[PDB]
């Protein structure tokens, strides 16, 4: 199991210890308050108002907590998942990642506590 | 497991099939977007910037998810509860509940989707 | 989780501290080495070619690992039990008891060593 | 999650689906009557007052229950394992094996019925 803070200034995402293996169930709970720029914050959800510019994820508000499965493209997290299989073929470290445009992370603040655990299979 | 959805302007609660039972752990992931008036939504966490103007849950955000265990008071759960046990004392049916005050449910709007799991214990 | 030592002259049984509830699921493991009376000792299967002489439980063999939940009848447990479910209607504390006739206690040895805990569910 | 038979008289063992991976926390149970040649069966744990005359593990009865990691060396299994995690380094998939001398697996007979899951970790 893993618990760390994903910072929204960390453009590189957050590595954690979690390694999915096919057949993995997992459960992922996020909290807390960051922003991509503006002084107010938002939470796991990112901001439902704030167009799309070209964000690392298209599947998530910008401000969102999204992650990547080795290589993978860009997973939502939001919130978290509940006892969660991820899609065929898809297998590696977890990097928890604030959903941004590439080269806007430097005015970011704020970060989102995090658990990671692996369930029953 | 159970999943469903709590909507905002249901001030009596969702009930759900979750029965706590002393030593139980469990987790909880709440998603989703809704209103205690206004026109903007807030996700699970609430408005951290509205003050409390008498909520059912005086620990938890104005618009943040909170429940009741039995007949117990509000507890917190805003995103979810991470292999969670309950207080001392706390044993019944989890019903999910919207945090406003009594008497002013009908202008809200939106609803969490919510899944709640029983752990390994 | 309740991990302890199920002794073979134990008439009355081990009360563990597991409560078991309705929708719970159990994995049960048992190990060792018992007698009801002979010199040789068996597993938690119990001695296959044993006649029953009016055993706690006719559903396993002499010397078996069994159980009762709250006021239930006997239950094999024998090595154990994977991601387990019981009758409907069957609930309250797991008694755990080794199989022989009912007065006949006071000349058997060894014990089994068990551990039980609750699955996801 | 994995359920099948080990046959007694398969020197080579059965492969099962379960891939232990780094980290993973495993519970095995084991149930059943072998026999190594003899007309008695034992359960899992195998015979106790047999010398060891070559068993492909030194570290259990034989007849017992075994398995092997990837190409790890044997392994006792006996009636299980309880939310067990293996050495550092061993890894791959999990063969379950009848602990017999090589070579003198014609004359066995029975089997065991086993289960594997992966737990919370
Ligand atoms: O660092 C910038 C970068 O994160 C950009 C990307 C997310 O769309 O959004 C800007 O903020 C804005 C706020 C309101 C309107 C337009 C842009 C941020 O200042
Ligand atoms: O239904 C009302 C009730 O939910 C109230 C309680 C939560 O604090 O908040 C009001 O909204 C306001 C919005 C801005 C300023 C003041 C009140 C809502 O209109
Ligand atoms: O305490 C007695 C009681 O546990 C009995 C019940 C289980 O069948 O088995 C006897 O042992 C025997 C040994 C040899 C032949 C017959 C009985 C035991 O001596
Ligand atoms: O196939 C032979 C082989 O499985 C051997 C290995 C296990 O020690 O045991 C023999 O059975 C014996 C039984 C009693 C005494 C000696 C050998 C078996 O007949
Ligand atoms: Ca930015
Ligand atoms: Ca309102
Ligand atoms: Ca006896
Ligand atoms: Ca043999």
């Amino acid at each position: 199991a893993w618990k760390g803070e994903v910072l929204a200034n960390n453009e590189a995402g957050q590595v954690t210890s979690i390694i999915y293996n096919p057949g993995d169930v997992i459960t992922i709970v996020a909290a807390g308050w960051a922003s991509y720029g503006p002084t107010q914050k938002w939470g796991p959800q990112g901001d439902r108002e704030h167009p799309d510019q070209g964000l690392i994820c298209h599947d998530a508000f910008c401000g969102a907590l999204v992650m990547k499965i080795g290589n993978s493209g860009t997973i939502p997290v939001n919130t978290g998942l509940f006892r969660w299989v991820a899609p065929n073929n898809v297998q590696g470290a977890i990097t928890l990642i604030y959903n941004d445009v590439p080269g806007t992370y430097g005015n970011n603040s704020g970060s989102f506590s995090v658990n990671i655990g692996k369930d029953q299979s």
